[PDB]
């Protein structure tokens, strides 16, 4: 066929029930994740091609960058709770990988302050049980698919995107193939 299991995607032998429709995993330490966000804009091009009524989920992971990795998973929970994902994603990526100015939880906090989130509001979220459970959800979703690598995308808890099996000679063509594959899987 044109889309084949094991080529543009793989199928989970152990399907995950009740999973988010489109589920994306990343790490601010992850070099292809930086590309996916900054250069390729994968998330946004997938959205542009998803049907009506499909919601999109993005979670951070712990298994890169040790202690800071975990702080970043909690910070991403804060961002989700406050709904400020679109204001902190770029400076977090650049703070970790470009300028390397993020070395502690306090530096992560600085990024939010600079993006205009108020200190009191950040610290209250950071310490909230709503953020605790948001962290729990991120961990659980990644555990459910025994995730050992990022970037990763899963569709309906059953299919996993396989970007190694798409041409990379042209970045635009790669992105559209990726998004079209998500749409195909979505309609499956």
């Amino acid at each position: 066929a044109q889309y084949e299991d094991g080529k543009q995607y793989t199928t989970l032998e152990k399907p995950v029930a009740g999973a988010p429709q489109v589920l994306e995993f990343f790490s601010f330490f992850c070099p292809h994740c930086y590309q996916f966000e900054e250069v390729l804009h994968i998330s946004d091009n997938v959205k542009k091609k998803l049907p009506e009524g499909v919601k999109m989920t993005k979670y951070h992971v712990n298994f890169m960058g040790g202690d800071l990795g975990k702080d970043l998973t909690q910070a991403w929970a804060v961002a989700m709770a406050l709904g400020v994902e679109d204001k902190v994603t770029v400076p977090l990526f650049e703070g970790v990988q470009k300028t390397q100015t993020i070395r502690s939880a306090s530096d992560i906090r600085d990024v939010f302050i600079n993006a205009g989130i108020k200190g009191e509001e950040y610290d209250a979220a950071w310490n909230s049980f709503v953020v605790k459970s948001l962290v729990a959800q991120q961990e659980k979703a990644a555990a459910d698919v025994q995730l050992r690598g990022v970037p990763a995308m899963f569709v309906n808890g059953k299919y996993q995107l396989n970007p190694q099996g798409m041409d990379t000679s042209n970045m635009d063509v790669f992105v559209q193939q990726y998004a079209d594959t998500v749409k195909y899987l979505s309609e499956k």
